[PDB]
């Protein structure tokens, strides 16, 4: 089997992407944030504290003939950005782009933090990291991909995120029309539960490539590119007037600037992030200070190849017995 679904930016900045997911019988379609940095499929629901729902579409398990309470199971998750959610668990039928999993754990939120409430466009998350990170207790549950894997034509999924435009998540096949040149594959460590890999270096604009190992994660659920402070300083030094602002929370730059590209290495291959991908717009409405899309990972504890990086590539998440990651230009 295979699946193919379009993923759509939630706003004009590509802060996140939503993908429609069918849950239950008859189908209830919710727009979920596919997150290769976490491993829980959770949804706003009829159980979510009413004051914490503001415009989201909810899953109502009592209206699904295939929903079953997973007795005694609870979940609770905290994300890198400080947001969180928790609740109980149902199993139900879940379909993405025509690919169906029966008995998928659907984690129903009883509580969500303010950032979730305040974002009316995201109805929940669909985790695509390794199932070892799943938070369900006392019996850990499998991700949608882990459950689908054996049925897929090939044990892979691909992320093809758009810049200010829709893109695609495919399951079970590699669309050879969706990228240019070849796909370069690189080793993955699953030791921390992430799609963790080592970039071979970087360049700023038309500058020379610096060969240096940068360990980080491929994370579709993180907006920006978070890299070591040395790398990030070298980038922003090429933008007149750019500075790190503790009050704003990172590097800002004059909105009048033209940003240089940023290149990262994948083995001997190179992925180029155009400068415009690094512009996250005014820090507040009407400001002439703009927020940068490359930020320091210092104090995160890990480097993160988030959407800024991934949307410059066609990315293969290869879930073979020994997982790997592939990157192609597009």
């Amino acid at each position: 089997s295979t699946g193919s679904a379009t993923t759509t930016p939630i706003d004009s900045l590509d802060d996140a992407y939503i993908t429609p997911v069918q849950i239950g019988t008859p189908a209830q379609t919710l727009n979920l944030d596919f997150d290769t940095g976490s491993s829980d499929l959770w949804v706003f629901s009829s159980e979510t504290t009413a004051s914490e729902v503001d415009g989201q579409t909810i899953y109502t398990p009592s209206k699904s003939t295939t929903a079953k309470l997973l007795s005694g199971a609870t979940w609770s998750i905290s994300y890198g950005d400080g947001s969180s959610s928790s609740g109980d668990v149902y199993t139900d039928t879940v379909s993405v782009g025509g690919l169906t999993v029966t008995g998928q754990a659907v984690e129903s939120a009883k509580k969500v933090s303010s950032s979730f409430t305040e974002d009316s466009t995201i109805d929940g998350l669909l985790g695509l990291a390794f199932s070892t990170l799943n938070t369900v207790s006392p019996t850990q549950q499998k991700t949608f991909f882990d459950n689908a894997k054996a049925s897929l034509d090939s044990p892979v999924f691909t992320a093809d995120l758009g810049y200010h435009a829709p893109g695609t998540y495919n399951f079970g096949f590699i669309d050879t029309t969706a990228y240019t040149g070849s796909i370069t594959y690189t080793a993955v460590s699953t030791k921390q539960g992430f799609w963790e890999w080592t970039s071979t270096g970087y360049a700023v604009g038309s500058g020379t490539f610096k060969s240096t190992s940068i360990d980080g994660i491929a994370d579709t659920g993180t907006t920006l590119l978070y890299l070591p402070a040395t790398v990030v300083s070298a980038y922003w030094a090429q933008v007149s007037g750019a500075k790190s602002s503790s009050s704003v929370g990172g590097y800002v730059f004059p909105c009048s600037a033209t940003l240089p590209s940023f290149t990262f290495g994948v083995g001997s291959a190179r992925i180029v992030i155009p400068g415009d991908y690094i512009d996250f717009g005014p820090i507040s409405t009407g400001s002439s200070s703009c927020f940068g899309g490359i930020q320091s990972s210092a104090g995160i504890g890990i480097n993160i190849f988030g959407d800024v990086a991934l949307k410059a590539a066609f990315v293969v998440f290869n879930g073979a017995t020994t997982p790997t990651l592939g990157f192609a230009s597009k």
